[PDB]
């Protein structure tokens, strides 16, 4: 696996989504250092732009092959290649907005290929998502554990608000390799996702993420 998941790897991503019925597509490319836990992505809205909602609800959906893992925590999602893995996520926001996501991760011609499908619903029309009142995510801790033959992660994620405070989301994700490979025990992942640039209407956006697994015991 270290022979095919190289220390520098690129990816391509496609998202098809809808948020409160507003349909869109995004395409992007990324690159990073999977064993160092760092990566960047450049995203472009290719249909449905400009988006009438906060970019921040989409940013966490654009790459868990790039988490730095201590040697004694099995790196299940790297080990899943070349076949790769899928993930499925639920985000429940504190005002009743919901985002569900499914994703396929594969490796083709040397690059990761990500296909994301996203559905956001029931965001209040005057809430911070539809009104674009958010200012990026706080650093997160994803609590990971094996269950039913897959890897699960849970987050209490917090979006900064322009007028102060936070807009919170409870997130739960299942990550499942396409072939059985070794699952880890319980551990945590420290994640910090930054928007490093964007144009005025968020149709062109660059992101940076650092993700590092840490022991829980």
């Amino acid at each position: 696996n270290m022979a095919i998941i190289k220390e520098f790897m690129r990816f391509k991503v496609h998202m098809e989504g809808s948020v409160n019925g507003h349909e869109f597509e995004i395409e992007g490319e990324g690159e990073g250092r999977p064993y160092e836990g760092t990566q960047t992505a450049k995203l472009k809205v290719t249909k449905g732009g400009p988006l009438p909602f906060a970019w921040d609800i989409l940013s966490p959906q654009f790459s868990k092959a790039y988490v730095k893992h201590p040697a004694d925590i099995p790196d299940y999602l790297k080990l899943s290649f070349p076949e790769g893995f899928k993930w499925e996520r639920v985000m429940n926001f504190e005002d009743g907005g919901v985002v569900t996501v499914t994703q396929d991760s594969s490796l083709q011609d040397g690059e990761f290929i990500y296909k994301v499908k996203l559905r956001g619903t029931n965001f209040p029309s005057d809430g911070p998502v539809m009104q674009k009142k958010t200012m990026g995510w706080e650093a997160s801790s994803e609590r990971m554990y094996p269950e039913d033959g897959a890897l699960k992660g849970e987050i209490k994620q917090r979006l900064k608000l322009k007028d102060g405070g936070h807009y919170d989301a409870e997130v739960k994700t299942t990550y499942k390799a396409k072939k059985p490979v070794q699952l880890p025990g319980a551990y945590n992942v420290n994640i910090k996702l930054d928007i490093t640039s964007h144009n005025e209407d968020y149709t062109i956006v660059e992101q940076y993420e650092r993700a590092e697994g840490r022991h829980s015991t």
